[PDB]
């Protein structure tokens, strides 16, 4: 076996741990810890970061009790090195620091590495640098080799004390950008095992499968964990519970998982859709679709995501004298809204949602030719691009114009693009906890400059309560818990 690291002592991540931390329930925490150890964990990932709380106070209370009471080492998961500094003092024995990246240059990287060197801790090294996330095999190797040279020579850390996180992206939303990102980590890990013998590799294996039903997640995580092990993986941040042995995985579900991990596309074979097909017949439902009356058949094109002969159905409508506005605002919008309903309820998964959007892209393409504007950015010091990109796709394919500023965007650059495009709203994403502070700060500035424009903050880490606290600063803020609340809020603020 591998050095498993337990993922449930996470305030943002785990709902149980969140509550227990907030209620100061030491014995409950310690139970969840021992539970994970029992399920196979060799160490534990502590993250007590959460919106509107002092991480350092929570740590000052919990760390002393854990030190006397835990069998396994702790992995300190904090963006703040101050937290890291504190923890190394309140937790003797073996330690692992989680992160050490070059996202914001050599200051925080060298800070964390010299901490690790001083207090004999292991280091996780994420492949994020000054130009962003290492998404390809070439990028991962380039960044990794730089960090290795730097930790081993400048900081004098031993290779054995370093765990490279070459980054686990979800491959379980439709987007063609994400298709090969699991493969690219895998092929990089193999390359770096050869180039850098001595070094650990760690992955947040659960990420590969984010935005899937727990049945399909367990499987995909397990298969991916295994492929990783065979390419150099030494450690893994997982739910010790939600991991099957490869033995307990049917040969079909196995082969499909592999097709998705390695992006094994062919004419008429979508890995992701096929893997989802399992876990939710074959010849029978096909015929049922063709039987539908066109009013509901055009609505089911949007809902099921059938762009296979969609141009043919869209003529039969216009041959009944139905106006192209009537088809867009009636059946095709009814379908889209229902995908919004289904996703907001938590029934539909993302890939079908994106094919829904792509059908409304191809439907407007045939009907209209022969709505408003949103300036969207991810805030300073946050590289989480995927959530915003989803919002881009949804609004784009429902008629809104989206100005996508990319990531790490400072308020000055946003307002520069507000002044140029005069949008109906500003969208700011950010999934990290410190990003919520950057949003507070930005609103303070926009209040200073005398703006009254709607600002939608869609970063996950956003208690509606804090958003109410932010209304004291800037009155026209909105929280979008999901990308669809985005589309609803753009409809309300333009009059649709
Ligand atoms: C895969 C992933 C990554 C990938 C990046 C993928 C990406 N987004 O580019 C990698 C591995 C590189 C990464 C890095 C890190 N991660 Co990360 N990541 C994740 C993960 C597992 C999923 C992200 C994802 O793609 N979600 C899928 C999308 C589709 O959902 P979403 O972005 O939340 O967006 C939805 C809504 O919020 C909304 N939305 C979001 N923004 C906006 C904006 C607008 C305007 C609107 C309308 C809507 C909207 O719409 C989307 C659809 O509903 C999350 C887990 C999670 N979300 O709980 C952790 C998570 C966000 N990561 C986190 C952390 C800390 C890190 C790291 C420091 C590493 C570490 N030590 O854990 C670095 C951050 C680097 C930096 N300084 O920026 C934490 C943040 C909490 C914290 N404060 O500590 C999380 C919660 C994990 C945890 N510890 O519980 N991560
Ligand atoms: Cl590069
Ligand atoms: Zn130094």
């Amino acid at each position: 076996s591998l050095f498993l690291v337990g993922e449930r002592l996470n305030a943002t991540g785990s709902k149980r741990f969140r509550e227990m931390l907030f209620a100061r329930d030491l014995e409950g925490i310690l139970a969840l810890a021992r539970e994970q150890v029992e399920e196979g964990a060799h160490a534990l990932d502590l993250s007590v970061a959460w919106t509107g709380r002092d991480e350092l106070e929570d740590l000052r209370w919990l760390l002393p009790h854990l030190a006397t009471a835990l069998t396994v080492p702790v992995m300190v998961d904090s963006t703040s090195p101050e937290a890291m500094e504190l923890a190394l003092k309140y937790l003797p024995g073996r330690v692992l620091l989680n992160s050490a990246n070059l996202e914001d240059g050599l200051e925080r990287f060298d800070r964390v590495a010299s901490l690790a060197k001083a207090h004999g801790a292991a280091l996780v090294v994420l492949a994020i640098d000054e130009k962003g996330m290492a998404k390809t095999r070439e990028e991962k190797v380039r960044v990794a080799l730089r960090m290795y040279e730097r930790l081993t020579e400048h900081h004098g850390l031993r290779p054995e004390d370093l765990l490279f996180d070459l980054l686990t992206f979800p491959i379980t939303q439709g987007d063609e950008e994400s298709r090969p990102l699991a493969k690219e980590t895998l092929l990089a890990m193999e390359e770096l095992r050869e180039r850098l013998p001595g070094v650990g590799f760690v992955l947040g294996v659960s990420n590969v499968s984010f935005g899937l039903k727990p049945r399909a997640r367990r499987v995909l995580n397990s298969v991916f964990l295994d492929e990783a092990r065979k390419r150099g993986l030494t450690a893994a941040i997982v739910d010790a519970g939600k991991i099957l042995p490869i033995s307990q995985i049917p040969e079909e579900a196995y082969a499909l998982a592999l097709d998705l991990i390695y992006d094994r596309r062919k004419e008429g074979f979508d890995p992701l859709l096929a893997f989802m097909a399992y876990f939710e017949d074959p010849g029978k439902r096909e015929d049922a679709f063709l039987a539908l009356p066109l009013l509901e058949r055009l609505k089911r094109r949007v809902v099921e995501g059938r762009k296979q002969g969609l141009e043919a159905d869209l003529e039969e409508a216009l041959k009944a004298g139905h106006k192209p506005l009537d088809l867009i605002n009636g059946p095709l919008l009814a379908g889209m809204k229902e995908v919004g309903d289904l996703f907001g309820a938590g029934k539909m998964q993302l890939p079908f949602v994106l094919q829904a959007a792509e059908v409304m892209k191809r439907a407007v393409a045939y009907l209209e030719p022969h709505k408003g504007t949103l300036v969207l950015a991810t805030v300073k010091g946050d590289v989480h691009g995927i959530g915003k990109n989803l919002v881009d796709i949804i609004l784009s394919n429902n008629g809104y114009r989206v100005v996508n500023l990319g990531i790490k965007v400072p308020i000055e650059e946003i307002l520069k693009a507000v002044e140029a495009h005069k949008p109906h709203a500003v969208g700011m994403s950010g999934l990290l906890v410190k990003s919520t502070l950057v949003m507070k700060e930005n609103l303070e500035y926009m209040r200073d400059r005398g703006y009254t424009l709607p600002v939608i903050l869609g970063g996950a880490a956003l208690t509606r309560s804090y958003v109410e606290e932010l209304r004291a600063i800037y009155p026209n803020v909105y929280y979008a818990e999901d990308a669809f609340e985005g589309l609803r809020l753009m409809e309300e603020l333009t009059g649709h």
